[PDB]
């Protein structure tokens, strides 16, 4: 009989589960060898194996101790392996063609000198001496050696004793020794009894016979019986080679891997900026006569002499503040007058330094920014004057060279002005606004008027007047938060003020009608409306998004419970344009289009939304992979899609433009560009024909030699070269936190240096109509003569706190308000998205089908439309074990692998495997019990983060249909993102899943495009 210890006992000494991966094809083991008649355990050939790796059927790394150390027939556990086979040669270990094996039968250890051990593996075909292991399998090999150490040392001590004495004598040795185990006797006893087979074989293999008869070995053999284990039998039968290879990867063609990255081709400006950053950081009198009088009669002047220095409107003065180590502040003066007290007042606006802004250390040293804050002081004492000027340059792609030629010269002067120890001359080009989070354009007509009227002061006074509730003269309305409320209006009330499962139980705005009025010493009495969700979930599922019900409930509230105004219309006259997502606060009860250029196009969700908005038409495109380019061509036939690498399309464009000296490129880029034919070269766009550039580079990760392949430098170079009237950048939420946010600051600095007005924001798509949580970072950029678009207003309640970008000096900016408190419309659940699709079986492959059930939900109605050809309703396939595991998970929400019963299942192939997929170590740092794996969804919940590859092998997460025992299909994943049912995808299932995963929800792009159209309609 043989005693085999279960993996749970030794799991405490082994790391967390990890799965085997490879990229090179292998050959079957049985092919190489003859597989002759039955022979003894010695006649098999002896060879060595390097780079070994052992795993179970699930391709999960397993320990060597799971293999019996003697000959047994009814082996209940099957372990497979891989490596490289070489001719045998004597090589020991003391202290420091690819081939996958068949089922592994046994392992044997032999002892040599005082510190010489050897291990070998026997299969049904031949022996294999053991060598160096793989880098991934190293952690699973350390304990096996460690226990061996525990043996070796104690042997040197045996040269007639009880069992506890050796334990207490071992518990006292210091932790610095290589044989240290633990000081607690219980721990040393447990470890000694849990790895008893290895040291038992070591004792039984020793040349000396006296050690074999020590009571230690028999006592340990007796005590091995108590705990969890299994029992086998021992026999010396002749092994038969008649078998077939049963490796899980008998087929399993290698997955594409090692997609190499190369240096990006850029222009001079962007490369210069990023490289420069990363190389170093990784007697007072008046002048003239009076010009007028203020509102109170104070005469105003325009010029003064202070200590010999000249002060005038448009200059800059310096004050004094505490902490003298800090530099003094700068104030741009607006007007200076004389008061009734025969004193000289002045009014100034603070000019912030770049280093205190969002840019941080990436900001320009000589660039100051106008601020909203302003103050008045006395002209009597001012540290001094400072050189200052407002910079304004013409816009266009034809001035670019000129705009460059001056800059160096300017910088040259600065360098000289730093060499000669002269005061630095500052400048201001834009207006920094942290309260809006952006660098807007200077209102040149409203600054330095010397009239006694200050625009910023009036704005602050109006804002102070705002939020102060005051009654109206007619006693029928009031003014609160800038809103003029009156009788017979419709108002929003917070749900609390009225007496995954992230959004479960979340309510929305309560719509009420003002009844009457009962500083601020009054209250409001209003009526009550009801929502379909207030009845049942079924009623809310099959009802319009804007439906409402009437009730006669009247209630009185303080004026602070109102959030805005809404409109209620009869069910006979609507705007007649069912736009989606909705942007108009309306309920019911009863010639500007610009030529664009899409970079990193993908499938084209963003381009689809922008075109649907009406401000874009995809006249050109750039992609990398064939299936994505084919899909983009299919969906947008009029676009001229370029499939060749983008990093060389820029080189081709520059070469066509005759400025090859202003484009740094690799040697391969020139050869690739020269290989293009004549039609594609003639189709390339030229500067001046592009008025919109959008796209998102794939820069995700956590130094100059590495950040030169981020793929965003090429995007910045494209924007610099073409100089469109508008620019859009999109990336992941964590884009503003890579390398402590250095890349985001650098992108902002480059955009400012080119000359745009930029603004940034983190937007959650779930509040705009989609049913999937997805947060993205967006950057808008506009020309100085245009108007930067405003951020769209979310309309759906979704539970997520305010997503704030961290400014400098403890400041946060939130682009949009958090919609968890309330919103006009309810969120979208799982059943509202993919409920109507017909059921499919596991591993379906029919691309074209026919719809079976009519649309019920508002989302289904708005996303189906009139198409009658179901496309890409296919899902991946599971093997026997995975399908059986899937079938055992209940349909309740929140289910995971914790509900899988503990047992072993024999497959039809002829293998026995454990049902439990993982063996986590007890008393370890396994967060939340590894929940979420093998998990179903919820009908009323929301979709989790979309994975680019939901894989049915190994560690499979929450990607299961709530009812059917399968994985979600391609069409369901597309629908969860808001993609219209008429959209087309190309490639195999993996490529389509990757295409859908990387796509941006079309509704968000439509909202951004609508805001851009509103901005464009206002330039006049
Ligand atoms: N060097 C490169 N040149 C061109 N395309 C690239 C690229 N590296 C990645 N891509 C492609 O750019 C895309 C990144 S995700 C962009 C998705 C797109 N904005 C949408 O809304 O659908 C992927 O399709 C990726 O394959
Ligand atoms: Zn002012």
């Amino acid at each position: 009989f043989y005693i085999k210890i279960n993996e749970d006992e030794i799991a405490n000494d082994y790391p967390l589960p990890s799965y085997y991966k490879t990229s090179e094809e292998e050959t079957d083991e049985l092919i190489l060898y003859d597989a002759s008649y039955e022979v003894q355990s010695e006649h098999l050939p002896h060879r060595m194996l390097h780079n070994w790796a052992l795993y179970n059927s699930d391709l999960r790394f397993i320990s060597l101790e799971l293999l019996p150390m003697k000959q047994c027939d009814d082996i209940d556990v099957n372990i497979f392996g891989s490596g490289v086979v070489t001719d045998d040669n004597g090589s020991w270990i003391s202290l420091n063609m690819c081939i996958f094996l068949s089922q592994i039968k046994e392992w044997m250890i032999e002892f040599g000198s005082d510190d010489i051990i050897s291990i070998s593996i026997r299969t049904d075909v031949a022996w294999y001496r053991l060598g160096k292991p793989s880098k991934l399998y190293a952690p699973w090999w350390k304990p096996v050696l460690k226990t061996a150490r525990v043996g070796i040392s104690i042997l040197t001590f045996l040269r007639r004793l009880s069992f506890a004495d050796v334990t207490k004598r071992l518990s006292g040795l210091q932790a610095n020794d290589k044989a240290y185990i633990s000081s607690d006797p219980l721990a040393v006893e447990r470890y000694l009894v849990v790895h008893g087979q290895i040291i038992l074989q070591l004792f039984a293999v020793y040349p000396d016979d006296n050690v074999k008869r020590c009571p230690f070995v028999v006592g340990l053999a007796s005590k091995l019986e108590d705990r969890h284990h299994t029992k086998w039998i021992i026999k010396k039968k002749k092994i038969s080679l008649k078998e077939l290879n049963l490796n899980p990867r008998a087929g399993m063609a290698p997955v594409a891997s090692k997609r190499k990255a190369m240096q990006a081709t850029t222009t001079r400006l962007v490369n210069r900026i990023w490289g420069e950053f990363y190389s170093n950081y990784s007697e007072i009198k008046w002048d003239g006569e009076s010009l007028g009088k203020t509102s109170a009669g104070e005469p105003l002047y325009q010029q003064a002499l202070v200590g010999g220095e000249m002060v005038a409107v448009g200059g800059a003065v310096t004050l004094e503040v505490d902490d003298p180590d800090e530099m003094p502040a700068i104030y741009f003066v607006e007007y200076m007058f004389e008061s009734t007290d025969h004193c000289k007042m002045l009014h100034g606006r603070f000019l912030q330094r770049g280093s205190m802004t969002v840019l941080g250390n990436a900001a320009n040293e000589r660039e100051l920014f106008l601020t909203n804050e302003c103050m008045t002081t006395q002209l009597k004492d001012i540290k001094g004057v400072a050189s200052f000027e407002i910079r304004s340059r013409p816009w266009g792609h034809q001035y670019r060279k000129k705009n460059i030629t001056a800059d160096k010269l300017d910088w040259a002067r600065a360098l000289e002005r730093k060499v000669k120890d002269l005061p630095t001359e500052y400048y201001c080009k834009s207006l920094y606004s942290p309260e809006r989070g952006g660098f807007f354009s200077l209102p040149l007509s409203d600054i330095g008027r010397s009239s006694g009227f200050c625009t910023s002061c009036k704005i602050r006074e109006d804002e102070e007047k705002r939020s102060t509730i005051k009654l109206n003269v007619s006693k029928t309305g009031f003014f609160i938060n800038g809103i003029e409320y009156s009788v017979e209006d419709f108002v929003y009330v917070n749900p609390d003020s009225i007496g995954s499962g992230r959004n479960i139980g979340l309510r929305a705005y309560v719509v009420c009608q003002l009844l009457e009025i009962v500083l601020g010493s009054f209250d409001v009495k209003v009526r009550r409306f009801y929502r379909p969700e207030d009845v049942s979930a079924e009623k809310a599922y099959a009802s319009d998004i804007q439906e409402l019900y009437f009730s006669q409930d009247t209630v009185v509230l303080p004026p602070g419970a109102l959030e805005g105004k809404c409109e209620v219309r009869k069910k006979s006259d609507m705007p007649l344009s069912r736009e989606y997502p909705i942007s108009d606060h309306i309920f019911f009860c009863d010639e500007i289009r610009l030529a664009t250029l899409d970079i990193f196009a993908g499938c084209g969700g963003l381009s689809h939304g922008l075109k649907k908005a009406g401000v874009s038409d995809a006249k050109w495109a750039i992609e990398y992979e064939e299936p994505a380019g084919q899909a983009f061509k299919q969906n947008h036939p009029e676009s001229t899609v370029f499939v060749d690498n983008c990093n060389v399309i820029l080189r081709a464009i520059m070469e066509k433009g005759g400025d090859q000296d202003d484009c740094v490129s690799t040697t391969e880029a020139n050869e690739l560009a020269a290989k293009l034919t004549e039609e594609q070269k003639s189709t390339l766009p030229l500067p001046g024909q592009v008025d919109f550039i959008n796209g998102g580079p794939p820069c995700q990760g956590f130094s100059w030699s590495k950040v030169q392949c981020e793929m965003i430098l090429a995007f910045l170079s494209f924007a610099d070269y073409f100089r469109p009237r508008y620019f859009l950048l999109e990336n992941v939420r964590t884009f503003v936190s890579f390398n402590k946010g250095q890349t985001f600051q650098l992108t902002l600095a480059s955009l400012l240096e080119m000359g745009y007005q930029v603004r940034f924001g983190i937007l959650e798509a779930g509040a705009y109509g989609v049913s999937q949580s997805r947060k993205r970072a967006f950057i808008w950029a506009a020309a100085p003569e245009e108007v930067l678009p405003e951020w769209p207003e979310p309309m759906h309640v979704f539970g997520v706190p305010k997503l704030k970008i961290s400014l400098s000096q403890g400041l946060h900016y939130a682009a949009v308000r958090s919609t968890a408190l309330g919103a006009p419309f309810r969120p979208i659940t799982v059943r509202d998205t993919i409920g109507d699709l017909p059921s499919v079986e596991n591993g379906d492959s029919r691309t074209n089908k026919e719809y079976k059930e009519v649309a019920v939900s508002w989302f289904q109605k708005e996303i189906r439309g009139n198409t009658i050809a179901l496309t890409d309703h296919i899902c991946k396939a599971m093997n026997e074990l995975n399908l059986i595991r899937c079938k055992l998970i209940p349909t309740r929400p929140g289910a995971d692998w914790h509900d899988l019963p503990k047992r072993k299942v024999t497959l039809s192939d002829g293998r026995v495997e454990e049902m439990i997929p993982f063996c986590l170590p007890n008393t370890a740092e396994r967060h939340n019990g590894w929940k979420g794996l093998y998990g179903r969804l919820d009908w009323q919940g929301n979709f989790p983060t979309s994975v680019t590859d939901p894989q049915p092998m190994g560690k499979v997460g929450m990607c299961f249909h709530p009812e059917q025992h399968r994985i979600l299909t391609v069409r369901e994943c597309a629908r969860s993102q808001g993609f219209p049912d008429s959209y087309e995808f190309a490639g195999n299932i993996n490529h389509k899943h990757r295409q859908i995963g990387n796509a941006v929800p079309p509704p968000l792009a439509f909202a951004l495009g609508r805001k851009l159209k509103e901005a464009l309609h206002l330039k006049k």
